[PDB]
C-alpha cells in the first residue's frame, strides 16, 4: 504494498481510529495522536504494509512510529505543520497537504 498517502486518506475519511482526524473542513490538514494496548495508526500502518503480524512478530511501537514516520516525511505533498508530542494533556502532531 500500500501507499501511504491514498491508506492515510482512507483512514481519515473513516474516522475510525480515535484521535486521528482531519482537523479543516478542506480535509488538507490532520492529527495523528503522538507520545514521546495503542492499537493506533502506528500498528495499523505496520500490519498493513506486512511490517507486523500478530503472533509472528513481537510487538514493537518506537518501530512502528520510526517507520511511520519515516514513509510520512518523504512524501513530497506532505508537511509537518505542528508538533505537540511532548503536550502532557493530549500529545499529538499536525501534518498539512502541501
Ligand atoms: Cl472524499
Ligand atoms: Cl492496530
Ligand atoms: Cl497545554
Ligand atoms: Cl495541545
Ligand atoms: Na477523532
Ligand atoms: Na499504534
Ligand atoms: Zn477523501
Ligand atoms: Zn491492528
Ligand atoms: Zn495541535
Ligand atoms: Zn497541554
Amino acid at each position: 504494498k500500500p501507499r501511504i498517502l491514498p491508506w492515510l486518506v482512507s483512514q481519515l475519511d473513516l474516522g475510525q481510529l480515535e484521535g486521528v482526524a482531519w482537523v479543516n473542513k478542506s480535509r488538507t490538514r490532520f492529527r495523528i495522536p503522538w507520545k514521546h494496548e495503542d492499537f493506533g495508526i502506528f500498528q495499523a500502518w505496520a500490519e498493513a504494509t506486512g511490517a507486523y503480524v500478530p503472533g509472528r512478530d513481537k510487538p514493537d511501537l518506537p518501530t512502528w512510529k520510526r517507520n511511520f514516520r519515516s514513509a510520512m516525511n518523504r512524501k513530497e505533498g506532505l508537511r509537518l505543520a505542528e508538533d505537540r508530542s511532548k503536550d502532557p494533556h493530549d500529545p499529538h502532531k499536525i501534518y498539512e497537504f502541501v
